[PDB]
């Protein structure tokens, strides 16, 4: 129930109090990355990866062994997506919610590449390193041994969840809602769990819930509350109502990792998407951030994050809305 500030300071103290001497070569070419870091980290042991890392570009003439770290791990986690690989694909258009591919074993050695994107994510996580793969929060989940739910089927499946949820309303759908998370991607999963936790122990994210993970990995960013403000649309409500005048009110209100989580909460991410707001992403192409006019006053607002939605509730009060969307916004997901 600590701050994310807290659980921040924890965790880099504990990777610090486990920390060894000397250091690491790592030698790749920005041509041969993919396959270079990987002979390189998979022929090494783990715990000597979490001394210090000089990543040695073949052919570069820098001294800054912290920008040429960040950069490979930007670089690498971006090429871990390469659809010739086989080892990640999407769930919807446009690059919509990432996931393990099914199809992974087209190549029989990949047990070992999820093992060591598993090692990578370790190391990064270790060095206090940012990475750009896009894991969704189910996976953060997986990797706190959190079980995905229903809300999460609606995240990256919206038809199987509308499926499911018409079923219920009108055991198996528990069965269901975990065999669309865990179908054909057993091994693989456990392979990268595997990986990770050779590098540095799962048990170290013990107290991170999946969206203060997803920010360990992919780090903070403010939040241009302007460019927010222009490119949120409203169903029924106007930017005049009492309610959204009320909100903006809120998220002026709220520092940076407050507007951060609203952000996790309602798109599903804390990754803002190239071109501000106007360029958002859900299920079914480009939707920019609404707000609905949905829900009585004793329910908390809620989210449909494959549609970047806010279902808001009129509430009579600035003080009635402020306290349900904090407690909706840092309680459910």
């Amino acid at each position: 129930d600590r701050s994310f500030r807290w659980k921040y300071h924890q965790f880099r103290f504990l990777c610090h109090s486990n920390a060894l001497p000397s250091h690491v070569k790592i030698s790749v070419s920005r041509q041969t990355l993919f396959e270079d870091s990987f002979q390189q980290i998979m022929n090494m042991k783990p715990y000597d990866l979490r001394r210090r890392l000089y990543i040695i570009m073949r052919g570069e003439e820098g001294l800054d062994y912290g920008g040429i770290a960040r950069e490979w791990f930007f670089l690498l986690s971006h090429e871990v997506l390469n659809p010739m690989y086989c080892l990640f694909e999407y769930a919807g258009k446009n690059n919509y919610c990432l996931q393990i591919n099914p199809a992974s074993s087209i190549n029989p050695d990949h047990l070992t590449y999820f093992r060591f994107i598993g090692r990578f994510i370790a190391m990064a996580l270790y060095h206090g390193k940012f990475i750009d793969t896009g894991f969704t929060l189910p996976f953060y989940k997986r990797m706190l041994n959190k079980r995905p739910t229903l809300k999460d089927l609606e995240s990256i499946d919206p038809e199987f969840y509308n499926s499911i949820v018409w079923i219920k309303e009108n055991e198996y759908i528990m069965l269901l809602t975990d065999w669309r998370f865990t179908r054909g991607v057993e091994e693989q999963t456990k392979a990268f769990l595997d990986g990770f936790n050779e590098v540095a122990p799962l048990e170290w994210l013990r107290y991170f819930d999946e969206k203060e993970l997803e920010l360990m990995l992919c780090g903070m960013q403010e939040i241009d509350m302007s460019d927010w403000q222009k490119s949120t649309i409203y169903r029924h409500y106007t930017k005049n109502s009492k309610q959204i005048q009320w909100f903006w009110q809120v998220v002026k209100e709220m520092d940076n990792e407050k507007r951060i989580r609203l952000l996790q909460f309602v798109t599903g991410t804390c990754r803002l998407p190239v071109g501000g707001f106007a360029e958002l992403i859900g299920s079914n192409g480009p939707q920019k951030f609404c707000i609905d006019k949905v829900g009585k006053e004793t329910w908390l607002p809620r989210s449909h994050t494959c549609f970047n939605r806010l279902d808001l509730p009129p509430y009579k009060s600035y003080e009635q809305l402020r306290e349900k969307l904090l407690y909706a916004i840092e309680e459910t997901e």
